């Protein structure tokens, strides 16, 4: 009983190897249909299946989640993918429907834990606000349908009422948008910047100088530019605005706060620095970076900002009181600041990676509903999911990047 | 590394093994002191380690944490206690504030892992609106820093702004109460109506007709009186009813949805009665009774309501899609019904168990390296039932040792 070597994005393929089925009842169904028509073979194998739960208001109609799924599991393909689609609980119109509504979570957790050959479950609420087309509601379901979403797994994804303008061309989202992503010299970093140059933005490249020669070989196969910063410096955001003015016209549309450091400690064996230091870069200047560039006009409307949080700020970890705090209070940045960055028209959302590839390990590759420790493309994908100029309704979101890790809260 | 014996509450033993010192910055260190003074040992181990967090309103003053937790984690007794209070991060007076609130829970969840000797950590977050006084914390500071807590760790609880009245005896806090525990007849359901009439509540004990013998038993031994009946039918809120209307003047102080089946099977080969039965004793019942007994005012003003959730409605788990989806469902209702509920004066918790003794894998897989025991469930169920925990609503709080299993 094996891990499954898990399909990923691949220019020029359909984003799903089987076909679509779209079924439920409610609000969702009928417009969704409509809307992947013409990119999804709608009903081979399934390649996705899609449960439209909307239309669920008492616990009794619970059901209806079996009726529609336990006939068609047979036939779901490898790496497939399975989507339940709710209402926002907090915001249904009974207490009825926001009990049916919250227990959606318990099965599509459970159901991931349950498919086959690297097939995939996700819970995804839309606000009963949106408009009956739901076009707020497509890149989610885009990326969710599609070898992109390969290690975002038994997750859960908020979507807001607004509307959303597709971008010319899906396979090339980040088109004439510009990027910053610290920490971009290796790693997980070095490999947003590429798929965000993959999908047609500009990068802007920033890491400490030490990183030298590394940044500027991220900086080149990328396209992009090289800037040599330390993000924790008084003057950060000053340098950041300066080459923004340089080199890619004063604006960037996007933020990526990937930079960041481990120092592991028990805290009874805690020094001052290995405290300050994780703060610092970790929490610290993700939150001055993002208040001072959207602060000093560098990022404006249509803007974006996405944290890089982890595992270990959701569920702890031992010798991480330091880290773990500072990827805890990444989700609160996110939180904190949704509404108020909403109402300047730019959203924030996080990405929380478990067990990556890549510079007891053995364990963390395989308490996974997947088998398998992620790719760095993973986790870049689900931030390029968020860039997305379609992405406007999401904000306020924390999503796993961890292949339904076992570990959690 | 072993697993420690736990210290459970026995009477006439003090609630803490060691000294109790109660450090940090903000508007409960002083308050909470004044309240714990005569029934603790306040500054021989440190049996506990409260810190007041409410005063830190940036992310550059959480070093704080720091400050207070290194010097002191050395002299941290067996089975100690950990506490850091917080501020609600959503009712924060800045994004800063909401932010550093927010962090804490990374720190003390991390920090139970490394916790040696039985000892735990937990996170509680006070509503700014509460009093200066904070008589409403005081019920779940007195649960978390005794042995009651023996087997919760690592977990998040959140107290509102309203004031509370101490029960007139802290060790028989349910004094004069009456309780409804369906699934009562045994395991996890009669160790609930034993600490419950420990606690001094008189116990409705509820169970199916077919454990009519087992639950008369339970009954007998806990002072409390038998209703057998099937919590699924149609008539269950009249016999309820009925049953308080003879023995308790119409009126229940406390429920406690307990029952709940498992019908395991992969969705893949889901059959219709399993489903359904499923759904129908763990999400359907409950909620209908809630309703019931709420709607005809058998539960009122001071009311309790706690649901049974468990770590498969939270995480998942292979072969309960219809097990969880209930389980899940109870957190709906807890959160659900909580603004309502509080209009009427009562309160609604869940608590989800984690690993229970009633394999291997997951008796290990916890920071406390053990399994938890029946009365730990119980203990947790009871905090919730106070009288002195009506600004606690719409918790969910595992009873699982710190499981490393979670969303």
């Amino acid at each position: 009983p094996q891990p499954e070597t898990l399909r990923r994005y691949r220019a020029g393929e359909p984003p799903l190897t089987g076909s679509l089925l779209i079924g439920g009842a409610g609000r969702v169904v009928e417009p969704l249909r409509a809307a992947l028509e013409k990119d999804y073979d709608l009903v081979d194998s399934f390649g996705g299946l899609v449960f439209d739960a909307t239309g669920i208001t008492e616990p009794a109609g619970l059901k209806g989640l079996h009726e529609f799924f336990t006939p068609v599991l047979r036939n779901l393909g490898r790496c497939g993918r399975v989507v339940v689609v709710g209402g926002t609980p907090e915001a249904a119109a009974s207490t009825n429907e926001r009990i049916a509504q919250r227990a959606l979570e318990g099965f599509t957790r459970s159901l991931g834990k349950e498919l086959r050959r690297g097939a995939t479950t996700a819970l995804v609420y839309l606000s009963p606000d949106a408009k009956p087309a739901a076009t707020g509601l497509e890149s989610t379901m885009r990326f969710l349908l599609s070898a992109k979403s390969a290690y975002v797994d038994g997750q859960v994804f908020s979507v807001g009422a607004d509307d959303s303008t597709p971008p010319a061309d899906w396979e090339k989202p980040l088109d004439g948008k510009v990027a910053i992503v610290t920490g971009a010299a290796r790693g997980i970093g070095a490999t947003i910047a590429e798929v965000f140059a993959r999908d047609g933005a500009h990068v802007v490249a920033i890491d400490v100088e030490s990183a030298a020669e590394n940044l500027a070989e991220t900086a080149s196969k990328v396209g992009g530019t090289a800037l040599w910063l330390d993000v924790t410096a008084d003057d950060a955001v000053d340098k950041i605005s300066e080459h923004l003015r340089d080199h890619h016209g004063g604006k960037a549309d996007i933020l990526v706060n990937n930079a960041g450091i481990t120092r592991d400690k028990l805290l009874a064996n805690m020094d001052d620095a290995r405290w300050d230091a994780v703060l610092a870069v970790n929490l610290l200047a993700p939150l001055r970076l993002t208040e001072g560039l959207v602060g000093n006009g560098s990022i404006g409307e249509g803007g974006r900002v996405i944290g890089l949080s982890s595992i270990a700020g959701i569920a702890g970890n031992r010798g991480q009181t330091n880290y773990a705090t500072t990827k805890a209070g990444m989700i609160g940045i996110t939180q904190a600041l949704a509404p108020g960055l909403a109402a300047k028209g730019i959203t924030i959302n996080a990405v929380a990676p478990g067990f990556i590839e890549t510079q007891t390990r053995e364990v963390g590759r395989r308490l996974n509903s997947l088998l398998q420790g992620g790719q760095p493309v993973d986790v870049a994908e689900a931030i390029a999911y968020f860039a997305s100029p379609a992405s406007n309704a999401v904000t306020g979101n924390v999503i796993r990047v961890c292949g339904q890790a076992m570990i959690g809260a």
